[PDB]
Formats: C-alpha cells, structure tokens, sequence
C-alpha cells in the first residue's frame, strides 16, 4: 500500500475543480500518483500532475494545505490549490492513462453527489474539507 499524493485544482474565481477519469476506470478524481522511492510529498504531487494534465505546479504548491485520508489501506495527501486558468492547454504526458480532462462546477457536485449518473472517487469522502477550505479562502481575500 504505496501512499498516493496529487492535487485538488481550482480555478481563478474557485468556481470550478479539475478532475481526470482514468482509461480504466469510468470514475472522476484528482490527478495524483504513487510515491516513487526516495521522494518526498511535494516532489511526488509536482511530477505526478504534471504527467496527468501536463501542468507544472511548482509555484503554487503549498506543503501545509492538504488533505489526508486512510482508504482502503492507502495513504492519500491531496494537495490544495487554486488561481490556476481554466484555458490552459490541458493534456497528459503519459500513455494510455488519462482519458479525460475536464472542469467541474464544485457546487453542482455536492449539490448532486449521490444523486447523478457521475461516479467519483476519493472526492466524495473530502466534500466537507473542500467546502471549508474554500469558505476560507473567501474569508481571506482582504489580508492580500
Ligand atoms: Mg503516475
């Protein structure tokens, strides 16, 4: 059970979240990858992103806003991030992995979690976090 790191990305406005569905799997989650030895956290997130959606987030990582959840024996840390453009070139790095992109309005998930067509993975146990680290960034927008 290799702990797994990636991102939860928000847009400019913190409107909309970026999810990638695997080749495999007809789920939505967070871009994100297994820890490759001798790495640490921050590292794995950066290389793991980038090869899923083919952006670099080295300068908008911040290693004391994440997430953390046990799941089914693995360690997951989802890294927090927002400010990043919704037109940006999205698109994966590696082969046969990825097999969408796309941006998803966060209000509508959690308005129709258990309730849409749409299957999702790791998010679902992380609504409540999300929504109160976004809560927060409102509350802050006036110390900048
Ligand atoms: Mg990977």
């Amino acid at each position: 059970s290799i702990p797994v790191r990636g991102a939860a990305i928000f847009n400019e406005n913190l409107s909309k979240i970026l999810l990638v569905q695997g080749t495999e799997s007809d789920s939505w989650s967070f871009p994100r990858g297994k820890i490759s030895k001798d790495e640490n956290d921050i590292d794995c997130c950066i290389r793991e992103v980038k090869e899923e959606i083919g952006f670099d987030l080295t300068d908008y990582i911040d290693d004391n806003q994440f997430i953390e959840r046990n799941i089914q024996g693995k360690n997951y840390k989802i890294f927090l991030i927002s400010g990043v453009s919704e037109v940006f070139n999205f698109k994966p790095q590696v082969r046969n992995e990825i097999d969408k992109i796309e941006w998803f309005d966060f209000k509508k998930i959690s308005k129709t979690m258990y309730k849409s067509n749409i299957k999702y993975y790791l998010i679902n146990s992380m609504m409540r976090p999300l929504s109160m680290w976004l809560r927060h960034q409102r509350q802050i927008k006036n110390e900048d």
